[PDB]
RNA sequence: CGGACACGGACAGGAUUGACAGAUUGAUAGCUCUUUCUCGAUUCCGUGGGUGGUGGUGCAUGGCCGUUCUUAGUUGGUGGAG
């Protein structure tokens, strides 16, 4: 449990992402991103399938999550305020990480890649 | 758009820029259109809003200048006259 809950998280502050309507896939066409991160909720199963054609074949490997609600939180553009609404934003189905820059908590993600799926 | 900012929706399962070809036009303005790529949340739309103005009004004004006015005039205080 300690892939998915906090060591990727950190790696999603200031990072290059994917990021809306017409740039929700768009960023799978860059050689440049590593571990990337991908959400279980697609309205149509080929879509997924569309995104996995790019990166499962290659050096890069998705994490699932659950959607892109519970992933709205996470891209960038904050919703929940104080004086705010509770759902402003719909997050992206997968938003990629090109560059960590740093070295706080990655020793995980890259454990998480040849642990068990090597 | 060079209409800042504030309000909600449209923005991740397809918001906003740019551009070659060509019947497009005054025009190598992608203006529009057919076709179709790129840009990356910057925005666009709706509503309130500043904004800019060699736009009005010099009879709302400031500054300035012009003039009788380049001729020798103007004024208090303090007493006196009323
Ligand atoms: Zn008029």
């Amino acid at each position: 449990n300690t892939a998915l809950q906090e060591v990727l998280k950190t790696a999603l502050i200031h990072d290059g992402l994917a990021r809306g309507i017409r740039e929700a896939a768009k960023a799978l066409d860059k050689r440049q991103a590593h571990l990337c991160v991908q959400a279980s909720n697609c309205d149509e199963p080929m879509y997924v399938k569309l995104v996995e054609a790019l990166l499962a074949e290659h050096q890069i490997n998705l994490i699932k999550v659950d959607d892109n609600k519970k992933l709205g939180e996470w891209v960038g553009l904050c919703k929940i305020d104080r004086e705010g609404n509770p759902r402003k934003v719909v997050g992206c189905s997968c938003v990629v990480v090109k560059d960590y820059g740093k070295e706080s908590q990655a020793k995980d993600v890259i454990e998480e890649y040849f642990k068990c799926k090597k």
